[PDB]
């Protein structure tokens, strides 16, 4: 098997090409491009009903004139994951066209020893990378044939693996030519996935999941991942893509100390509904862009 079936497809997203071309394109009509060229997106991975709008405030931020290879490193739902991994096929199908893996990188790092291997089985399984697929098609139409992805399946890192591929990534992430879609989720609130934190001070429920959210997102926003990690720590809060996001922060404070000066700023904030009562639940969306200067 060559490629990666779109599993997700006709459920999380409109299986239909010219369909969901159509509703990315309305999205990204709405959206100004404020941050290009993007070296990095934070972007959710919920169902196109529930975030599309929120990921086209990030995916507006890519330039296709500029970028030519997309790491998509997503969070692992469904294995016991504590590397990461790479894909075993060439191509990842999308209903828009069909996206090509950089052998190249892929090759150097496999080579590193630090990667496993995920089976057909898990790669089609899981959604986090998946759904950047169709956003990316629809990002870099433009220059459709001149790039290539290279997906990343973050499993559930210690800090020192966070340090050691936010260091490997690192090199990468330098490059002009390069961008880092790193995907995740933030508050899941609720009762049903036995997170119910709660700040009286900041008045409804909804709003205490705006303050704790937007708290993680100044942090990162400050390029920090050991305060990232405190915060952490501190609240629990359930972001899907935490490891993917400590990678990238630092990968950035080693770019940092080798001379590079970037920022990152958070573009739109989302919530699946607003939670009032204790028997509420909702899922928050964040999107966001790194630009290096």
């Amino acid at each position: 098997v060559v490629c990666r079936e779109a599993s997700h497809a006709g459920s999380w997203y409109t299986a239909s090409g010219p369909q969901l071309n159509a509703q990315l394109e309305g999205w990204l009509s709405q959206v100004q491009s404020t941050k290009r060229p993007a070296r990095a997106i934070i972007a959710p991975h919920a169902g196109y009903t529930y975030c599309g709008s929120c990921a086209a405030h990030a995916y507006k931020q890519v330039d296709p004139s500029i970028t030519r290879r997309i790491f998509i490193l997503g969070p692992s739902h469904h294995v016991p994951l504590s590397r990461c991994a790479l894909s075993s096929v060439d191509i990842y199908r999308t209903p828009l066209y069909d996206l090509r893996i950089d052998q190249k990188i892929y090759g150097e790092l496999w080579k590193t020893g630090m990667f496993e291997r995920m089976s057909l089985q898990t790669d089609e399984d899981e959604h986090s990378i998946e759904m950047h697929l169709p956003y990316t098609a629809k990002a870099m139409e433009s220059h459709k044939d001149e790039f290539t992805i290279i997906p990343v399946l973050v499993g559930a890192l210690s800090e020192s693996k966070e340090q050691e591929f936010g260091k490997l990534f690192s090199k990468y992430l330098a490059d002009p030519s390069n961008l880092f879609v790193v995907s995740s989720d933030f508050c899941h609130w609720g009762q049903r996935f036995r997170y119910s934190y709660y700040d009286e001070s900041q008045g409804e429920i909804y709003r205490s999941i705006e303050h704790l959210d937007k708290m993680g997102m100044s942090i990162i926003e400050q390029l920090d991942p050991v305060s990232f990690s405190n915060y952490l720590k501190k609240y629990h809060n359930t972001i899907c893509g935490r490891h993917p996001i400590g990678v990238l922060l630092n990968a950035i404070t080693e770019l940092q100390k080798n001379g590079m000066n970037m920022s990152f700023s958070f573009l739109n904030y989302a919530q699946s509904s607003q939670c009032r009562n204790w028997q509420d639940s909702s899922v928050s969306y964040a999107a966001g862009a790194l630009t290096v200067h």
